């Protein structure tokens, strides 16, 4: 019925990891950081990336909800340039007309920063996630995650750091 979101930033303000290596990005990643213009404590979730033969990703989200492990699998389709992706079978997602994925930065074996933008029910949402190969990351990376977010118009109260857990995501 109604909603008010912080304008999505122009893509030019969103870097792209150069010479992106899709194979090395495969595997599990913990969501240590999450920022978004989305609606206003969160337990940590994980995202497993698997490179299919056709080089598109099978991404599985895993979270601990209501005492159970809830799984969700999406399909990331290589976009206009390496490190960028689009959502597969988008028509199976009610009211979703656009979905963009752009790997901002990553050393592949420790951390990554991913930028997400989508159009759902005509409302434009965007978000940045700080992923770590481990549930914990150096403060310096978190600080850089925080600065990046803010540089995109997002206030601190829109930047949360999920609390690490053991259930479902392995501990």
């Amino acid at each position: 019925s109604t909603s008010d979101l912080i304008p999505a930033p122009p893509l030019s303000k969103v870097p792209l990891q150069q010479n992106f290596q899709d194979n090395q990005f495969h595997g599990k990643w913990y969501q240590v950081g999450r920022a978004g213009n989305a609606a206003l404590p969160q337990k940590m979730t994980a995202q497993i990336y698997e490179l299919k033969e056709d080089k598109s990703y099978n991404v599985t989200a895993v979270r601990f909800r209501k005492k159970k492990c809830d799984y969700a699998t999406m399909t990331f389709v290589p976009g206009s340039q390496p490190g960028e992706f689009t959502l597969g079978n988008i028509k199976s997602y009610p009211g979703l007309t656009s979905y963009l994925v752009r790997v901002v930065s990553t050393n592949y074996n420790q951390h990554a920063m991913v930028f997400f933008k989508k159009v759902s029910q005509n409302r434009e949402y965007f978000s940045i996630t700080l992923l770590g190969r481990t549930k914990e990351l150096a403060s310096e990376l978190k600080e850089n995650f925080i600065r990046f977010s803010k540089s995109l118009g997002l206030p601190e109260n829109h930047i949360v750091f999920p609390v690490p857990i053991d259930q479902c995501i392995d501990g």
